[PDB]
């Protein structure tokens, strides 16, 4: 966890291209990444 999670994090959230499953599973592999 630092600045590069961070970013990652602010991004996958804020991803209309996405929906919910999508997104959700991108926080999931960064948290679980970082």
């Amino acid at each position: 966890f630092n600045m590069q999670c961070q970013r990652r994090f602010y991004e996958a959230l804020h991803d209309p291209n996405l929906n919910e499953e999508q997104r959700n599973a991108k926080i999931k592999s960064i948290r679980d990444d970082c």
